[PDB]
């Protein structure tokens, strides 16, 4: 496996994790929607029953399908909504500050409620 | 209660927690071994059956009893051993960096093994 020892709490927060979710995804090489390229924007593998080419984003929630070899993920989600406060974040897990880490927990839980109400 | 939403994993890491452990402890006012004064060094309430005046330290393990109104906790533990890498740490939970947070987990688990072997 080769993965950290973090609980299910803030697992998705990890980059490797979001990338592991990607099983196949045709958009790999020669495309701006690669596993690591997309996961870096919050998008996590979540293909539907009929629409396998559907990549949704966590920490905000936003289903997006019909990608092409030239659709920046970070710009995609943000373009529709900046629900992901991590998009801008450019500091490794062990680089950012705790204060910023916890602050995220509030955002995630916040977005979840938005879905309902 | 008024306490964060952190799991049992790294609970003691919190200052308020280490302080909450202190039930009574005579050394409160007019002493250098107050609840907040000691907890700041890693010492957590842990009175024995016969020796209620015994304050041990976590993240290192070190039983110390027979305190007096002039025994710096941080200097006490360190004096005998610097098992607590947090002693020097002077940054609030949301102040320090993640890298330093995780690095601690290794120390704690390390000290635990030392006890056995
Ligand atoms: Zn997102
Ligand atoms: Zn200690």
């Amino acid at each position: 496996m080769g993965a950290p020892t973090l609980p299910p709490a803030w697992q998705p927060f990890l980059k490797d994790h979001r990338i592991s979710t990607f099983k196949n995804w045709p958009f790999l090489e020669g495309c701006a929607c690669t596993p690591e390229r997309m996961a870096e924007a919050g998008f996590i593998h979540c293909p539907t029953e009929n629409e396998p080419d559907l990549a949704q984003c966590f920490f905000c929630f936003k289903e997006l399908e019909g990608w092409e070899p030239d659709d920046d993920p970070i710009e995609e989600h943000k373009k529709h909504s900046s629900g992901c406060a991590f998009l801008s974040v450019k500091k490794q897990f062990e680089e950012l500050t705790l204060g910023e880490f916890l602050k995220l927990d509030r955002e995630r839980a916040k977005n979840k409620i938005a879905k309902e109400t």
